[PDB]
């Protein structure tokens, strides 16, 4: 009673099933016949038929995206059966044309990214019940295919759709008789150069508009991009959204725009987000009557709408942005100016619920800094990616003309404002640099090539940044008074800097780490560190996280130097410490008992440790997870009860342990998840994993070893029959490469 | 064929090489007419008479590193060996010098083991050593003992000629050290005082290492003992008074804060000079003994800075014109901030130097027209500084400083170089580069320089044949730049990657075309996805570009067609490497755009699960096609078909999983064929069908999961057969299957 090949998963009172990207060459007939969801996404199945779903009588939900993964054979009245099926998604398998006969069931619909030419009333015009429908993707770029017939009124009898998704297929122009139930209008790049009175008068019920990509602006583009003639503008006639007045969202996004009509917002109070990026809209920025049209606007998007060849001196603000009292986020990315002075922004100053300001990708070469405390509420002052000095590819589910992610790292965000000046040339900070800013919390200087020595002074403006990223530079630590002056520190980021510690004869100093009563996290991950200067230790009693990873540990403990065995014995508070990625082919017994006996959790991954002293555990009573994977190790103890009572993850995946010795699980009733993939385990003995005791083992990860399928792999699949509370994930990958007629299968089928 | 070594006979030797082979024991099926055996990194526990005592005509053998994860050496072991002259016994835990070693050693390295004792019945028997090796046996934080040396134990060794000691602790020069030495090395061993007498004898000596002795400790990156408070090494006036052929002193971290003059009284032959982490400030200043080294060419002054300090100017005494025959001056780790014209006058008499090293120094500024006062500097090394906009240690190298050259030999080779990589040269102003010479070799790696280059930049430097502008952040946003170098032969825009990762701004590398000389440009790991207006790369010179690390993948992806043609361009590129390029496959009609020019083509380490081999034909000049660490599961049938050019097909790291008929003896063109590591339980008598005889030379085929069974006979009849065919690492060439024959090599059945 094993679930094969797809994993079970209880989600919401209710079991799905997860089968995707398994190798399956069909429909597997051994789902279980209660299951809701069903994904088999990335498969090979290239076969549906009225067959493939037999008595799944509450499937409410079919996944097939990608099959067969690098055409789709789907028979008229395949998902009949189905009664409950309301979700289908049909993505990436190639198909001609719209599979006949689907359930009249169905909300929702996804035939994105296939070859649809031809959207038809025998396809779609049954399907009364649907709420979303995708069908973006079948013709674009260079893709060798045909413009999209739609046939007159398909889409006239679906009247509950609340969703359409039509982007990214030669239309040429918007489809009459849209249902009224419409609430999401997707047209992007639907090469549509004319938008009509009548295109959208009776979708009264539209919140989002998306007319993106409509006579693209097209120089420097990521993708073929072909203009409309001359490369003019989109046409919109001026009633055009006369009777949307419940529009919330607009993306005209790269539409070739030189000139907003106000008027197109005259009937939408409720407009909420509007995208702007990628016209020719320098002029309405500076002017722009629009802006008056807009009292509840939150989002404004404005990026790269510079100026082809031009460098101006300072951006130009509309005085009308004033009005604008409900916004929220400015993203006013490639406008391209040199300079940001204090009156520039004043139009913004007073707006009450600003808190972005998105100045990225400007080539700004010097900035005011002051003007920022001059606003209201803001939160994040985004200025990554200047020239700041001193004093299928597309994701058919995001976004195409921005990330998503968000502008600031929510752990830094959250401690409060926020200043990211990553990737510019702040390569010195003098004793003014930061003056005049607000009380900021999370500070980026990622990526500046800043060389200097902090020397305690530096951040004294702004002495409560909680969060300081200082990665990706060339910083020297020759001052045990660095960054003292952040008396709140918790969290410090140092990766990458490793430019001065890989020199052995200049001085390192890393001492002013115990001078903070507060920092709880520290990042010294790929800094090449192999020796300091004086003091060897790092000491804290505050520190709870140490990522000490891409280091040099081997050097640092190499067996002839005494120096550096008690390196992390000062950390009392800690808990977390990384020592992944240090060239380590064995830790010093001493080294290793002279690691906090604090720990809850030890990584040491991705080393080349042929040696793991077991024993040495007894001096950690609160280690919970250890983390071995991808080394070298051989050897398993088979005594973990003596030297554990609290380790409740042991990952030794990728390694080249062979043998699970008589009673490894005895007596170790902490242990709840055990990770034994890709390793060289070529069977498992009755008394491996056997045990008398209470065992809360839940998980045991096996897949990638080179198991034997001879009558000697009868004990442990009894073992499995007996213990259906320790799940084996990957059973498809649980394999047998003996003996050679049971080679390739899973070890879970067999005589 | 030989197992498991692998041999080879070289101009009147034959050389044996059986290291790395997981040997447990001496193999017995060495051949009789190897001289030279290197069994070095194996697991061989026991040396006996049984071991080498089929073997009288080894010369040399290498047990270095064994067992590699102590070696137990009975006496009198190697006594039987008539012809042996070179025994390398490294690293082996030895806790003795072995018994009854044969008299005809003239080589003998003990280095790296627990020796303690060098004693008379170990080694003064020994007559014919030229070369002896004990260094390193007792040093750092070791757990070991102070080293007895027996009385006289060298005494008897009258043709000794080097004398290797270091890193133990002697507290003493040996006394009774024969005259025939030549080099003597007695680093670090704890010598904190030389007598007059310690060095008497030795008429014949070039090389004198006394370095480490009383070391200075600061900021050691090794467990470093001083002497008491610090002090100096305390030299005799007199003790090389004797020392008159001498060519080599290191009296480098001997805490020297003096130099005596009379110390080279007597040494008119001193050529290199090594005077490194000292403190030698106050010397360089003043150093009357400068005036005594009038033939030293090298003169290393490395890290003699004074702690805590940080002068505006280094203090050169004008004595330094006194050392006319000086060819390169080394000067790194002084620190200092500015480096003046009138800093460096005493250097500029100096007719021959022609390298300075001023690495390391944290210098803000210099006055670059400095530089144009010198007749023969070819090297002008200042790396890591702060100019801005205008076991652990290999005991067979140095081990205080590193021996590369300071420049790339192909950047030194088209004339004077110079070196400002990491540094803060974050732009180049108009005039950055003014008063300099005339550079034919130029490093700017690492300044952090993300300017536009614009074709004015080089302009008082325009004959640079060589630019390294590695590891900075270059916006190539103008088509005109770079073009003022005409000359320009090699470009290395090596990790370039921030601008060419975002696809906003904009893109140009049509300056590629204006060349008429440039023959190799490297753009590997720029993260180049996406150009503006221009999509092709042109040039009527070019013969090498590297692409690798960059998103082929992104640019041939089948719903663009602008990138399709990218390479179409380079007429004359022989060389083509695509590494790296997440490619799972490459387009045909991207494929026959390739130029036809191609002799080399690397599409290693990508993701291919597919390659067309019919486009071959297309590619008449096509001899080297590497294919490396891919996914691909399928060779054509009739290969030579499609080739007839192809001199190496490198396959390793694949999926291939059958060889079809004919393939082994299809090419006649073929020499090299690499199958190693892929999928094979076989190779069938279909595929060695042979109409004519193959022009194979290589075939490597280990890590493949050969099945041993009857019916690889048929391909064990070819390899008997076929012995031009030479496969190497026969050990590594093993049966997966069956459990019995499971691990053994193939040739044992
Ligand atoms: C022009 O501008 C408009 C308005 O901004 C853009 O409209 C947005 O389009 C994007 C991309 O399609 C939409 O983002 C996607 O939304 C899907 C629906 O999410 C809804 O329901 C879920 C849960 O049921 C909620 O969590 C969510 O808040 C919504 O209520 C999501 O399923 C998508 O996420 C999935 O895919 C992404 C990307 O692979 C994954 O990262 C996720 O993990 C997940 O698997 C995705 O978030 C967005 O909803 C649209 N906005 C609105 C308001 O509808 C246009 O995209 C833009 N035009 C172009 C061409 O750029
Ligand atoms: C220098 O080193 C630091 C410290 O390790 C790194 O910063 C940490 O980065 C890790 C990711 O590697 C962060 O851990 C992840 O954080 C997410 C936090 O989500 C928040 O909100 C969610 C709900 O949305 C809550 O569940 C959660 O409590 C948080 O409040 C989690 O989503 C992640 O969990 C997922 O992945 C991990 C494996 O990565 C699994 O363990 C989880 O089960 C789950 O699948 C994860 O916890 C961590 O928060 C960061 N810490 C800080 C202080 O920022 C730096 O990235 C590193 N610097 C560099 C350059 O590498
Ligand atoms: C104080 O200063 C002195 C004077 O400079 C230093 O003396 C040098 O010491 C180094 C390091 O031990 C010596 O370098 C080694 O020389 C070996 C001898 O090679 C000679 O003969 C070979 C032919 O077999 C010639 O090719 C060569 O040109 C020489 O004539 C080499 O065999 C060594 O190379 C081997 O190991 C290295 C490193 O692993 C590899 O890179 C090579 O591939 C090779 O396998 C090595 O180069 C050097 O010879 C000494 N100088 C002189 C003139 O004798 C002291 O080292 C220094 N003291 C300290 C402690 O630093
Ligand atoms: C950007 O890309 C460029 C171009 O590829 C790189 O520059 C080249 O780097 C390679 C190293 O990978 C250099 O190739 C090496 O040259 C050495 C010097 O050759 C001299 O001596 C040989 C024989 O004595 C002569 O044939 C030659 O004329 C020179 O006089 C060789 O010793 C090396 O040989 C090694 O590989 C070959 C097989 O390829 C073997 O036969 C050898 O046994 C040995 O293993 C090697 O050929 C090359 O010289 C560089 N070219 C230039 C113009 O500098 C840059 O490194 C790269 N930049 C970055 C950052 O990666
Ligand atoms: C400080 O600024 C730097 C530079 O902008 C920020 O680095 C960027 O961080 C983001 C978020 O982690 C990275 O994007 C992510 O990459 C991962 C892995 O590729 C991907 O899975 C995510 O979906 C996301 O795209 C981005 O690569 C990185 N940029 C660079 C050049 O390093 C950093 O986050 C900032 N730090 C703080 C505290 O905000
Ligand atoms: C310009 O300056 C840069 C920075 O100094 C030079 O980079 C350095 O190049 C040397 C020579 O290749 C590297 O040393 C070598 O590394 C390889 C690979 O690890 C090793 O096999 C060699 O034995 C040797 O140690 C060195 O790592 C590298 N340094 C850095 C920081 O990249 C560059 O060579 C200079 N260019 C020219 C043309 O001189
Ligand atoms: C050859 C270097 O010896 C030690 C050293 N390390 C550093 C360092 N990490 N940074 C420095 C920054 C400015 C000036 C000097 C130094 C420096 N220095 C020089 C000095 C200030 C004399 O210690
Ligand atoms: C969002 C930018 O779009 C195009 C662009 N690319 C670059 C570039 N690679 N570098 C620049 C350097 C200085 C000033 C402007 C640019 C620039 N610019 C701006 C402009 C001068 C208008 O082309
Ligand atoms: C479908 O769901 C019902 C509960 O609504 C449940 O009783 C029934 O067993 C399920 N059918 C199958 C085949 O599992
Ligand atoms: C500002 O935001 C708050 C909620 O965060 C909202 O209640 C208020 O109406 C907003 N003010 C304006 C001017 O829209
Ligand atoms: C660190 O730098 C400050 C400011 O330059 C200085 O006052 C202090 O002496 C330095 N601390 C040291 C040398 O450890
Ligand atoms: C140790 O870490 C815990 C959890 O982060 C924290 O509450 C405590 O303040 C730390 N101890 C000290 C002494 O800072
Ligand atoms: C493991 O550690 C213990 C010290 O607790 C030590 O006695 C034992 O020798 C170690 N095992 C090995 C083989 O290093
Ligand atoms: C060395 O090898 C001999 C066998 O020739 C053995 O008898 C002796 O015990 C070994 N000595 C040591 C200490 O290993
Ligand atoms: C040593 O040198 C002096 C000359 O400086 C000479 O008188 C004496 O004979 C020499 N001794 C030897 C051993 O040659
Ligand atoms: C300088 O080097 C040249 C060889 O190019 C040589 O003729 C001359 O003797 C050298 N001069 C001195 C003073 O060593
Ligand atoms: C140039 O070098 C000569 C020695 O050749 C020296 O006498 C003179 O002072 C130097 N001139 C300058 C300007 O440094
Ligand atoms: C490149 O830069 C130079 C100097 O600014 C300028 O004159 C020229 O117009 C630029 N070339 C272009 C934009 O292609
Ligand atoms: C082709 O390359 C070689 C250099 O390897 C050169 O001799 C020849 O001039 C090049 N062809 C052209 C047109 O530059
Ligand atoms: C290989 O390329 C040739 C074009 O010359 C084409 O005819 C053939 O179909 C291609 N083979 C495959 C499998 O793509």
């Amino acid at each position: 009673s094993r679930s094969y090949p797809c994993d079970e998963k209880k989600q919401n009172d209710s079991v799905i099933a997860e089968c995707s990207n398994r190798r399956l060459q069909e429909v597997p007939q051994t789902v279980g016949k209660y299951v809701t969801e069903l994904d088999l996404s990335d498969n090979f199945i290239t076969h549906i038929t009225n067959e493939s779903f037999q008595g799944l009588q509450n499937l409410t939900k079919i996944n097939l995206n990608h099959n067969p993964n690098v055409g789709l054979n789907i028979t008229d009245g395949a998902f009949l059966n189905l009664k409950n099926l309301r979700e289908l998604l049909l993505e990436d398998n190639q198909l001609p044309q719209i599979p006949s006969g689907l359930p009249e069931s169905l909300t929702e619909l996804s035939l994105i990214q296939n070859n649809i030419y031809n959207i038809t009333k025998e396809g779609i015009s049954r399907l009364i019940n649907l709420k979303n429908l995708y069908l973006a993707w079948n013709c674009y770029f260079n893709k060798v295919c045909e413009k999209t017939n739609i046939e007159d009124g398909v889409f006239e009898t679906l009247t509950n759709l609340e969703l359409l998704s039509l982007s990214f297929n030669s239309l040429s122009h918007v489809p009459p008789k849209l249902p009224s139930s419409l609430r999401k209008l997707f047209l992007s790049n639907t090469q549509i150069k004319y938008i009509s009175e009548e295109d959208f008068k009776g979708l009264i019920n539209l919140t989002l508009l998306d007319l993106s990509g409509n006579c693209p602006r097209c120089f420097n583009a990521p993708f073929p991009c072909v203009p409309c003639d001359g490369g003019a503008s989109i046409n919109i006639d001026r009633f055009a959204f006369q009777n949307l007045t419940q529009l919330r969202y607009l993306n005209l996004s790269s539409t070739s725009l030189r000139k907003i009509n106000a008027a197109w917002f005259k009937n939408m109070p409720h407009l909420k987000v509007l995208d702007l990026e990628f016209n020719y809209l320098v002029g309405e920025i500076a002017s722009g009557a629009f802006l008056t049209m807009l009292p509840r606007l939150e989002i404004l998007d404005l990026s790269f709408n510079y100026i082809k060849g031009s460098y101006p001196q300072h951006i130009n603000i509309s005085r009308n942005f004033s009005k604008l009292l409900s916004l929220r986020a400015l993203h006013l990315r490639g406008y391209v100016f040199q300079e940001l002075r204090e009156d520039d922004f004043q139009p913004l100053m007073q707006l009450p619920n600003l808190s972005t300001i998105n100045l990225g990708i400007n080539f700004i070469k010097q900035i005011d800094f002051k003007l920022f405390q001059n606003f209201s509420n803001l939160e994040i002052i985004y200025l990554s990616e200047n020239r700041i000095s001193p004093l299928f590819e597309f994701d058919p589910h995001s976004n195409f003309y921005h990330f998503t992610r968000p502008l600031i790292k929510p752990q830094c965000a959250a401690y409060g404002k926020a200043l990211d000046l990553s990737l510019n040339s702040i390569f010195f900070i003098g004793p003014n640099q930061f003056e005049n800013l607000p009380d900021i919390a999370c500070l980026n200087l990622s990526a500046n090539s800043n060389a200097q020595v902090l020397s305690g002074t530096e951040f004294s403006a702004i002495p409560h940044v909680k969060y300081l990223d200082l990665t990706n530079n060339r910083l020297d630590f020759d001052n045990a008074s660095a960054l003292t002056e952040l008396s709140d520190l918790e969290v410090l980021d140092l990766s990458y800097n490793s430019h001065y510690f890989r020199i052995a004869g200049v001085t390192h100093h890393l001492e002013f780490i115990q001078n903070f009563t507060n920092l709880k996290v520290l990042n010294l991950s790929h800094n090449n560190i192999y020796t300091l200067t004086d003091k060897y230790n790092l000491e804290s009693k505050s520190l709870v996280e140490l990522v000490f990873s891409g280091n040099r540990l081997d050097i640092l403990w190499n067996d002839d130097d005494n120096r550096y065995i008690s390196i992390f014995k000062g950390l009392k508070n800690l808990t977390r410490l990384d020592l992944s990625l240090n060239r380590l082919k064995h830790i010093p017994n001493e080294a290793f008992l002279n690691l906090p006996a604090s720990l809850t959790e030890l990584h040491i991954n991705d080393n080349m440790l042929k040696f793991f002293n077991w024993t040495l555990l007894q001096q950690f009573p609160r280690l919970e997870l250890l983390d071995l994977r991808g080394n070298k190790l051989l050897f398993l103890t088979d005594s973990l009860s003596d030297f554990t009572s609290s380790l409740r993850t042991l990952l030794l995946s990728h390694n080249r342990i062979s043998h699970l010795p008589s009673g490894f699980l005895s007596e170790v009733s902490s242990l709840k998840h055990l990770d034994l993939s890709s390793n060289l385990l070529k069977t498992i003995n009755k008394s491996a994993l056997e045990t008398k005791t209470t065992t809360k083992l839940s998980m045991l990860e096996l897949h990638g070893n080179p198991f034997e399928c001879t009558c000697d792999i009868g004990d442990f699949r009894r073992w499995m029959d007996e213990h259906l509370n320790v799940k084996i994930p990957r059973l498809v990958d649980v394999i047998c490469a003996s003996p050679g007629d049971q080679r390739g299968k899973s070890i879970v089928s067999l005589e």
